[PDB]
């Protein structure tokens, strides 16, 4: 069988300077937390090596949480074409309730999909060394402890992709990401933005917390998933 | 004459959520630090309203900072199309040394022109009230305290855009500007991010500041440039 979706080889418009560490990014399986469920981790360099009827899933699943605007800074929906090219500018996951080690074709998304994250450089190349990355989780999976897993997935494969540093932009201070998931995981409070944010349902501007991390550092607890 | 050149009804790729607070920008004129110079700041919401040859300087002016490698992330020059592109995205302004309240063409650009920046919403929509900004001084009037000055046109003009506060992502702190001009401003360092940047002639990667500033709560000191 082919690996070239596997490759890291076919990384596009990752950083300049840093090559990857790895020559390719093996499919991740884990438990969810405090469970006997299954979960497979697996890359994504191209869009062409997943079905489309996930990219058409996942379309809709940002633009739901574009719509309801607490999270994201983005005001308007994207088209499944804009989806396309914003969360595959360069490399992401999706993260299946499988025990499987490929993508199959025509799964109900609805209750397989865990969640998907983006990795990309946060900076023009002098600085591309810092990535950046968004997550979304299937609000059918909420309460399941998905976005502690997709970001111990991130610690793990980020680094491989070359990064050597994390910055979140903006995570608001009422996504409740930041202490059950950010801080956790020792990501620091690098800086805050006050004001920073006009929320759908938040009379008042919403601050959001700048977030570092230094990826070729991480402690070991953070990235074994048993 | 026309005004058009100086409405605010004329901003392109300005904030979401906020109207400009004044009806145009009025050409700001004062004196070069400890000097007798005039300097004059000049309004762009077009780049159709200044002259071809001033935008040229501009964009080799751009290259070569770039070039050397050591103030901003990009790596590569850009095409003069690419400049026009970037450096004029939204709101920008040209700063002369002349007593003219309109912009002449073809003048002697490498004495007469002292410096220009940008400003842009730093974020997508609901955090657009935040804005960016860049500034090139121009390297025959090293010395002469532009760059404090540029700064204190910014003040005085990126809240009659609309704008509330003020995000610089990656000032390096090697570049003398952040004591220079942007603490001595009562501009917030933020947030810090290590080794952020890998800059010509410096072996380490260097650590980058991220200023913030509220717009809204100038002190009237900044403001005034008498």
């Amino acid at each position: 069988e082919s690996i070239e979706w596997k490759l890291t080889a076919n990384l596009r418009n990752g950083p300049t300077f840093f090559q990857p560490l790895a020559d390719s990014i093996e499919p991740l399986q884990f438990k969810l937390i405090g469970s006997d469920t299954v979960a497979t981790a697996f890359p994504v360099f191209d869009t062409k090596y997943i079905p489309d009827s996930l990219i058409n899933y996942l379309f809709k699943l940002f633009n739901l949480e574009i719509e309801s605007g607490k999270t994201y800074p983005q005001l308007h929906s994207l088209t499944k074409q804009g989806f396309m090219n914003y969360w595959f500018h360069s490399f992401a996951v999706v993260v299946l309730q499988t025990d499987e080690k490929f993508i199959q074709d025509n799964q109900d998304w609805n209750s397989v999909l865990l969640g998907t994250f983006y990795i990309k450089p946060n900076y023009a190349p002098r600085c591309s060394h810092n990535c950046n990355a968004g997550f979304l989780v299937n609000g059918a999976h909420r309460g399941q402890k998905v976005g502690y897993r997709l970001a111990q997935v991130y610690l793990n494969w980020a680094p491989l992709l070359g990064y050597k540093y994390s910055i979140f932009n903006l995570v608001f201070v009422t996504n409740q990401a930041s202490w059950k998931i950010w801080d956790k995981l020792n990501f620091q409070r690098i800086g805050l933005v006050p004001h920073a944010g006009i929320l759908n349902g938040f009379s008042e501007p919403v601050d959001a917390i700048i977030y570092g991390k230094d990826l070729t550092k991480i402690e070991p607890e953070f990235l074994s998933m048993e």
